[PDB]
């Protein structure tokens, strides 16, 4: 009823469902693209594109042993 097999129409996405880090490019991609990561990766889509780079921006951080930005654990 929900979750069908039914390939994203509209891909202009790199074929990845769950990586350890980011593409360089999250901003070149749209709103739709990167809810793709969001969905797969275990993230909320709620919100803009601006709370969509940031979140998966932290959910990559968590794997970063970066000490200079904002560290977030699972939620």
């Amino acid at each position: 009823m929900g979750h069908h097999h039914h390939h994203h129409s509209h891909m202009s996405t790199p074929l990845t469902g769950k990586p350890g880090a980011l593409p360089a490019n999250l901003d070149d991609m749209k709103v739709a693209e990167l809810k793709q990561e969001l969905k797969l990766r275990s993230l909320p889509v709620s919100g803009t594109k601006t709370e969509l780079i940031e979140r998966l921006r932290a959910y990559q951080d968590q794997i970063s042993p970066v000490p200079g930005a904002p560290k977030a654990p699972a939620a």
